[PDB]
């Protein structure tokens, strides 16, 4: 790449030798021609066009072949023509090496033309928000219009990634409220099944790889024909142009053409225990062995039985069933599809009669029991919002802040991908034995409405659990390390200036070793307090050593640097115990709400037709952790401005964080059980809906 300057330098040296040889010899043929050829070389500073300097070197090679083989048998050396021939042979080798992979050029040209359109589109869409809910549905329709409008595979993955990237880049922008959740649902449903388009692009790239291996294996070792390698060159250029048209046709299979799918069949961490009671080693030393931190009875008084009870709260929370019924229904639907798998006349004698009887009975019973037992009929005002208004419906998927939740998100993405076609499959139940397919679109909209209500309830429960997690995880020089980090940047700059010498940098490098402590001056975010005091002692010792550095070395700009661096070197106890009892009461309210509603959705789940189990599940999603967090933030604002009585303060504060952690651990056991049941129910509902749509088709 940059060796073209060296090639021009060798051309200049050889042309200097030849001009010295021909400067006094009169032939009127070699001198001015070779001088003009080298000046055409010397003016040439083109790089990216590899054939530009190669064509300049080719004209110079023609003039030098003239100047060498024509005259000046005593003066011209003619070996430089062979050296330039070897150079052009290496240039052809580099051209063939560039011909080993060349799709990236027009691929980057296409991606450059693509992402600027998406850039201007999101620029309009966000300068709307830069310089509401109806506007959100309007932007949802506009986003669907753009997703249909920018139909370009390859840049389609770049487009879903750009949706995620714009949502991330605008996620810190406070000019919107729920657009992050909207773009989350948008990129999620956008990433429903795009791996099919990815494999299609992979197959197109593999076919183009075979065609290019053909077009480049046809580029063979010429290794001759200096005046006539242009035949093989033009052959490769024509093969490149034809394969460029061929790859344009191969990529011309659209993503709107690839916007289809199919549905034939589908398939679908109960309790986690983890005690952090020993995770402190001082509060565990207290568990291994103070009046101030143990002064009065707060009526809990028994930690070991409570840890066994938290283990039992992890254990007995195993008590999905709708997912079990939907899985049984999917197995029976596969059996009914295999029930008419026999021949034409032989099956329709007796057995396909019973098979079609079971099929039409499953269709009519699906309609009647969908009207009866949950996802009820005789309601279609929400199918206008959900089955219809699908842009505004995908906007209306209220996403949570974000494993099993991610599995449920992918399941909802592919399920909404199917439900858009299934709502579009309204009007085909006459073969299923007419308007019952539109009724099934409405019942799927109702079941998805129940699912989205449970999803917003999961968002609420996840917000309560994240507040509890921040409370349990809320456990001197905080933000005093800002000047430390600035000095660390200055220390890295000083190490770079030590590298910028042109004999003494090793002391700077040792000072860069001192900058390791400056690296330690960004590090930690008991004996860590001693580590912080040691970092401050090293800071003082280095401020001395910076004076020692710029004193011993001249280091004048560094002396001004160290000058600016050394410049920039710069009662409520029993009330809290009653507040601890009241925060235990508010946490007991949280736990009693979650646990009672979970027992109602667990043991008495049978007294439901997809409703009362779901009602107790949303009631457990209405766990009163925000009241727990209310009393906890009350005691937190209490202890925050409060004075430090070390006979009560630090280890018991760490333990109150860890008692909240153990409560959150049993909560996360029950929550992972519920999230597993919810993800399983959503996925088995999607699989049963795929089987029901297959029964509706046949």
């Amino acid at each position: 790449p940059s060796k073209a300057i060296e090639v021009r330098d060798l051309i200049k040296i050889v042309e200097s030798r030849a001009i010295s040889l021909i400067k006094n010899w009169p032939e009127n043929f070699v001198l001015r021609g070779l001088k003009d050829a080298i000046d055409a070389i010397l003016n040439l500073s083109p790089f990216s066009p590899i054939a530009e300097y190669l064509s300049k070197l080719e004209r110079v090679f023609h003039l030098l072949s003239e100047w060498e083989k024509l005259a000046s048998r005593e003066y011209s050396l003619a070996n430089e023509m062979d050296l330039i021939k070897k150079k052009i042979i290496d240039w052809r080798k580099f051209e063939l090496s560039n011909w080993n992979n060349l799709l990236k050029l027009e691929e980057y040209k296409l991606s450059e033309r693509v992402y600027p359109r998406l850039y201007s589109i999101l620029q309009f869409i966000i300068l709307k928000p830069f310089f509401f809910t109806k506007q959100n549905l309007c932007e949802s329709a506009s986003i669907i219009v753009q997703f249909i409008t920018d139909l370009t595979v390859g840049e389609f993955q770049l487009c879903l990634k750009c949706l995620l990237s714009f949502s991330q880049h605008a996620a810190s922008l406070r000019i919107c409220h729920g657009i992050d959740a909207m773009l989350l649902n948008i990129y999620h449903y956008f990433e429903q099944f795009l791996s099919k388009v990815s494999e299609a692009i992979h197959t197109q790239k593999q076919s183009l790889e075979n065609s290019i291996k053909e077009r480049i294996l046809l580029m063979s070792w010429k290794d001759t024909n200096v005046y006539a390698l242009k035949e093989s060159a033009k052959k490769s250029h024509a093969e490149l142009f034809k394969v460029l048209h061929r790859y344009r046709e191969v990529l011309r299979q659209p993503v709107s053409s690839y916007l289809s799918q199919k549905h034939d069949w589908d398939s679908l961490e109960n309790n986690s225990a983890m005690w952090v009671a020993k995770k402190v080693n001082l509060s565990p030393s207290y568990i291994e062995k103070t009046e101030i931190m143990k002064l009065v009875p707060v009526r809990f008084s028994n930690t070991p039985t409570t840890l066994r009870l938290m283990w039992t709260l992890f254990a007995n929370v195993e008590k999905s069933t709708f997912t079990n019924m939907v899985s049984n229904l999917i197995t029976d639907a596969r059996e009914l599809m295999k029930l008419t798998p026999e021949t034409i006349n032989d099956d329709n004698l007796s057995e396909i009669k019973h098979l079609k009887s079971r099929k039409h009975l499953l269709l009519t019973e699906t309609f009647k029991t969908l009207k009866a037992f949950g996802l009820q009929y005789r309601v279609k005002a929400g199918i206008e919002e959900n089955l219809s208004n699908l842009r505004n419906l995908l906007a209306v998927i209220p996403t949570f802040p974000v494993l099993s939740i991610e599995k449920v998100d992918r399941s909802l993405m592919k399920s909404l991908d199917f439900i858009p076609k299934f709502q579009t499959l309204a009007g085909h139940q006459h073969n299923d034995l007419v308007p019952e397919v539109q009724k099934g679109v409405g019942l799927f909209n109702s079941m998805l409405s129940l699912q989205l209500g449970e999803r917003a309830q999961l968002v609420e429960f996840t917000n309560e659990l994240l507040a509890l997690k921040n409370v349990y995880s809320e456990v001197y020089d905080h933000d005093f390390e800002n000047r430390a980090q600035a000095v660390s940047m200055l220390c890295q700059i000083y190490a770079i200036v030590i590298q910028k010498h042109s004999s003494f940098q090793s002391i700077g490098h040792e000072l860069s070793r001192f900058a390791d402590l400056l690296s330690n001056k960004l590090f930690p975010s008991a004996d860590k307090v001693s580590s912080i005091r040691d970092q401050q002692k090293g800071i003082n010792d280095l401020i001395e050593y910076c004076r020692k550095k710029r004193t011993e070395l001249p280091e004048l700009s560094y002396c001004f640097k160290h000058l600016v661096s050394l410049q920039s070197l710069k009662d409520e106890f029993l009330n809290l115990m009653n507040f601890v009892l009241n925060l235990f009461d508010s946490l007991l309210s949280s736990i009693e709400t979650a646990t009672k509603n979970m027992r109602t959705f667990k043991e008495l789940a049978e007294t439901s037709s997809f409703i009362e189990m779901s009602s107790c599940f949303s009631k457990v999603l209405r766990a009163f952790n925000l009241k727990f967090q209310s009393m906890k933030l009350s005691s937190l604002k209490e202890k925050l401005r409060s004075s430090s009585v070390d006979k009560m303060s630090c280890q018991l504060l760490m333990l109150f964080l860890p008692v909240c952690e153990q409560f959150i651990n049993l909560a996360e056991s029950v929550l992972d059980y519920f999230i597993n049941v919810h993800n399983s129910n959503l996925d088995s509902l999607s699989k049963i809906s795929t089987l029901f749509f297959m029964v509706a088709n046949n």
